[PDB]
């Protein structure tokens, strides 16, 4: 029954908010869905395996406050494979790379490829983090999807191939079912694209060992008995002085405050008392989660490394299942494993079959990819289809279509009366990962700190000291880079001289 | 507890599958979230108006669905004033007109235009009512909104803007939200654009003498006890022999099959056991329902029909709050009045004000618009802003932004194990009006009908006689209409 805050959902965010509120004297409840907690992250152990993250796994630079959370934990990080060459197939064919980019040698493709990636953060700079829709051309971007943007930008099908799987791989979804201004923001709020796509000093540089899972394990641990396991709300009353709040299992907890720390659009799954405001109302039936199967393939020994190749493949073309990979190997060097994702419609598309099937369909890629025989002898298969989690929606994060972030943006947090809302879709920095969730979880947290007297209005956002275990190098431009022209750029200089 | 089928949402489609179960002698419960039956539809009644549909209120040719069970249940129509001239408003100027199309008269717009709806309706050709996706080129114009097709299609800015008003007035969504094979569906699917917007021998020709409301009410009238108010269902169990309804209020029902008859997204407040496969579950939290304030004011005297002006307004630009008008006095010629549409972001934009001030906004617009002061003293006014309402959604109608309709458009209707699917979003002819509420009812009703062996399998999907009081008039074109060339072909032909 009572307490000062019940919190909806135990995935990061919610027991981060937890953690946070626990910490400073409130009596808090944690009422989560399932029967477990961490959400979007979960570590399944098994003798095959040891662990293994089937849901969020990779942390990197910058993002501080997951890094400072896990660390109170007594979780350690280790660095992700990149030791050996990159592969980027292409057309069939692979083409080994070291270094974060694929190499690209023809100088059209390469003034194009240059202009994209740049033009992308030339865009984000115009886009403010706490508010994408006071960007300057927030509506312009707004209406257009990410598809269109690519049809203006790219001069060349080699580019335009390339910005479509970055943006399948980013947010599980569709180019031409994102807006672009929600994309463009959603980039720039993870530090620009090479922060962004990059292992070594970007996002995939590192997972926790043991599992990113430990996180809200840990986090329960602390909070003992206080975390509600099979208690899915379904319905909020805020009419009278304290905040009823019932569950599907017929408990019913009272409370000063409550933070939603759900995906916004499963907010639809809570009954309201008064009916939520207009906007909100809305709101949450317009923003879907992204598709995406997250599947590993164990194998006896890391054989890629032999052939000078770290497990990282960028796989272009309708064909392959998977067009992303990362090395997930222990750090020991033993359950030697390729994590790969398969993304948007292929989720949907894949789906149909049975797990034999897809991981035949993979080892058939690697083998193609990689050029190894060895490929096709898998010791073990694990995979995850987030689509099909009725309490997360999909994976990894909440997507925006066009019109949606301009006309109804401004409402993701803004609080309904004592209802406040955290969840990793309405951070400002790392939005869509577990770094997202610790800062909204945490500035839900004292934004209700705050209602309550305790603490000033200038301490609810607060920003957060740089790992000294993960420092993170600047991101650099050459001077080449920032100057070469665009393609139609190179066309307007050629029409000028001959003329 | 225990009856044959629990029916999920007492709206309209809801209702009629109820009404058709229990005309067949199945015992059957309504379960309703609201106070009220309706849903979509709702007519108030006081002094001041009489009565007035704030919600669904338009019934017209090929809707005889509607038109058969509305007159089983006692229901008289009557005709929307169209008598006089319609009013095409454009660049702060009105230009009144004859016949459903505002008229255009520079030659190579005149090309523009004829080419715009001509092409609609040939796309539309191309797409099964039953089966969108399975257009020849259904990806294509799936990852491509509306706005995109326009700008393609569209080589004048004026067709540019009727067709974006066009589409913002039946979708109440803006046309860049929208996929352009599913925009090009829902018109294909009320007979094409003429039939769509037409008021005489169209969508808007009539309604219902005392409102849209008693065709609900009166099936409640008939189900007696079995409709059940303020029972908002929040979980179904299919894991068992029966199926477990429970709703908010703490009731739980029993029955052999379940008929979910309320907009696809509102699936997402009913948690599931067993949870629902993968495509549902996604597809549910794809498809939100546009955005709209229903507006009336009323008058002393329809005052319109003085100037030769039937009351019909065709209201371009930004600044306009209303961009859609009709006539709303009573057939009897009193309770004069004026119904506008406040459509998509103008719905967000305006929502902020007060009654009052939107009251304000709207007289000074229909003075300007008809030209005349008398529309500057209304004695009444109503309004409903459908997008904040939790158990609708919005309105009219649920929407598919691009990519969803080919990805998750064949899971719409499809059967979850004993759980069939009506609401007007499923049907097949004019989903998203009362009509395919209709359809949608009766054959989810059907659907249930066949598997327990009631009824054979061709019987499942049946055909309605076309109205004797409200008959069909073909769609015509003219030869000229026909094959005159586009801009780009009159281009090419130079
Ligand atoms: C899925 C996924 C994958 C596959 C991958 C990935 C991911 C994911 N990511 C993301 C993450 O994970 C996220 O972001 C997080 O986790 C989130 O958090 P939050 O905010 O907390 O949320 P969630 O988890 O979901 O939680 C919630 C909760 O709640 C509950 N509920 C519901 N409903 C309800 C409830 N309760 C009560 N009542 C009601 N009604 C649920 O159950 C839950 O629990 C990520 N991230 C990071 O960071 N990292 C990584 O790695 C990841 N991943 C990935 C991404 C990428 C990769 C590569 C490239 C690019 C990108
Ligand atoms: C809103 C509107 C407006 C403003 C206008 C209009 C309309 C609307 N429309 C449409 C109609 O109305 C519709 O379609 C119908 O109504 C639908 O039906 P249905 O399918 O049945 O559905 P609904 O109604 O929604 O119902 C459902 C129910 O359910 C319930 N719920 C929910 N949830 C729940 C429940 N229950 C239990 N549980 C749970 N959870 C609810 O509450 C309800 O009741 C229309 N239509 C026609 O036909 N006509 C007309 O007029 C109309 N309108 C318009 C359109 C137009 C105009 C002009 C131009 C163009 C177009």
């Amino acid at each position: 029954n009572k307490c000062d805050v019940v919190v909806v959902g135990g995935g990061i965010s919610g027991m981060a908010a937890a953690k946070l509120l626990h910490d400073s004297g409130l009596n808090v409840v944690v009422l989560e869905a399932r029967d477990r907690v961490g959400g979007r992250t979960y570590t399944l152990r098994n003798q095959k395996v040891k662990y293994v993250d089937l849901g969020g796994s990779y942390v990197g630079p910058t993002q501080n406050r997951i890094l400072r959370l896990a660390k109170e934990l007594g979780l350690e990080t280790y660095k992700v494979n990149e030791v050996e060459r990159l592969i980027h197939h292409v057309k069939g064919k692979s083409y080994p790379f070291r270094g974060p980019f694929p190499p690209v040698w023809n100088p059209i493709t390469y003034l194009d490829h240059n202009n994209f990636w740049r033009t992308m953060d030339d865009m984000g700079r115009e886009i403010p983090s706490d508010a994408p829709w006071k960007a300057p051309l927030a509506e312009e971007w707004d209406n257009m999807t990410m598809k269109e943007l690519l049809d203006k930008l790219c001069w060349t099908e080699s580019a335009k191939q390339l910005a479509t799987l970055f943006v399948n791989l980013c947010v599980t979804a569709e180019t031409h079912e994102v807006s672009a201004l929600w994309f463009l923001w959603y980039v720039k709020q993870c530090g620009g694209t090479t922060r962004i796509i990059s292992t070594t000093n970007g996002g995939q540089e590192r997972k926790f060992v043991g599992g990113s899972g430990q996180v809200s394990e840990r986090i329960m641990d602390l909070l003992g008995d206080r975390v509600k396991l099979e208690r899915p709300v379904i319905y909020i009353d805020q009419t009278r002085e304290n905040v009823l709040v019932e569950t599907l299992n017929h408990e019913m907890y009272e409370a000063k405050y409550v933070i939603s720390a759900i995906p916004p659009t499963l907010g639809m799954k809570i009954h309201f008392n008064p009916p939520l405001p207009m906007m909100r109302n809305q709101m949450i039936t317009r923003v879907p989660l992204g598709s995406v199967i997250k599947c590993i393939v164990y194998y006896k020994e890391p054989f890629w490394r032999k052939k000078d190749y770290c497990g990282t493949m960028i796989i272009d073309g309708e064909e392959a299942p998977v067009a992303y990979t990362l090395d997930d190997t222990k750090p020991e060097g033993n359950y030697a494993a390729i994590m790969g994702f398969i993304l948007a419609h292929k989720a949907r598309k894949l789906a149909r079959l049975t797990k034999e099937e897809r991981l035949k369909k993979l080892c058939e890629l690697y083998a193609k990819v990689l050029g190894s025989l060895e490929a096709l002898e898998p010791v073990h298969y694990e995979e995850k289809n987030w689509c099909e989690e009725q309490y997360s929606g999909g994976c990894y994060t909440t997507y925006f279509p066009p019109g949606i972030l301009t006309q109804y943006g401004r409402v993701l947090r803004q609080p309904v009366d004592r209802i406040y809302f955290a969840g990793t879709e309405t951070a400002t920095h790392w939005s869509g990962y577990m770094e997202g969730a610790v800062e909204a979880g945490e500035r839900a947290a004292r934004e209700i700190l705050h209602a309550m007297g305790k603490i000033p209005e200038d301490e609810i956002w607060q920003s957060e000291p740089e790992s000294v275990d993960v420092p993170a190098q600047p991101i650099t431009t050459t001077f080449l880079e920032r100057h070469l022209p665009s393609v139609p750029g190179l066309l307007r200089l050629i029409g000028l001289t001959t003329i």
